[PDB]
């Protein structure tokens, strides 16, 4: 990959999306959105962390010849929602909650074109479902699934197992994120695999161990 973007096949249609950002004292840290290809249409989760990341993945995938129909946001801070400017302009259709363009325009940030209003969306028919689980990382984070290949884009709701801490809570509702994660747990009992905002990919521990994190951070 380059030194802002890296792609990392996870099945014949689903690929991960990791865009670097320099976090001092780490150096350069990822991001993780995924792509999913659905015939000569591929749809984002999540746009890259910095611009020249969301520039290189659109170059990447039309580089296929696909055509970018859509992208959905899954939480309102810059590593999820970073470039929706950018995918506006290109007239990629841009989804997110309610909560979250509530949330983009507090902070004076660009809102999504299209509006999710229910807690369960059908992202891509019959291949990507939006879930809101509550609040966590923050009032407005959403998880995608992935029926086909049982995959489940936590983004940063969703902790990697070597996480010791639930990272920047600035936003967070932590004496609520252990409930969001019950309802995502009971959801999702045939997930084989779960894509952490940050840090290695991992099967449903990941889910156990980000409630763990949550309900000792409240104690
Ligand atoms: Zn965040
Ligand atoms: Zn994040």
């Amino acid at each position: 990959g380059t030194k802002e973007l890296k792609l990392k096949k996870l099945s014949d249609n689903v690929y991960q999306h990791i865009s670097y950002k320099r976090v001092e004292p780490w150096g350069l840290i990822g991001a993780s959105g995924l792509v999913v290809i659905n015939g000569t249409e591929a749809h984002m989760i999540d746009t890259p962390w910095t611009t020249q990341g969301t520039k290189q993945l659109i170059e990447w995938i039309e580089a296929k010849g696909l055509t970018i129909k859509s992208a959905v946001v899954t939480h309102f801070h810059e590593d999820a929602s970073g470039d929706i400017p950018l995918l506006n302009d290109l007239k990629i259709k841009t989804y997110a909650t309610s909560l979250t363009n509530k949330l983009l325009k507090l902070n004076q940030k660009e809102v999504s074109s299209d509006e999710i209003s229910s807690n369960t969306f059908e992202f891509i028919d019959g291949v990507a479902s939006v879930f809101y689980p509550g609040a966590g990382h923050t009032e407005d984070n959403i998880v995608v699934w992935l029926p086909n290949e049982k995959i489940l884009f936590g983004g940063c709701f969703v902790k990697s197992l070597k996480n010791k801490n639930l990272g920047y809570t600035g936003d967070a509702n932590i004496s609520e994120w252990p409930n969001s994660m019950q309802k995502v747990i009971n959801r999702y009992p045939d997930a084989k695999l779960v894509v952490p905002g940050h840090g290695e990919v991992g099967d449903v521990s990941l889910l156990k161990h980000t409630q763990a994190l949550a309900l000792s951070a409240a104690a």
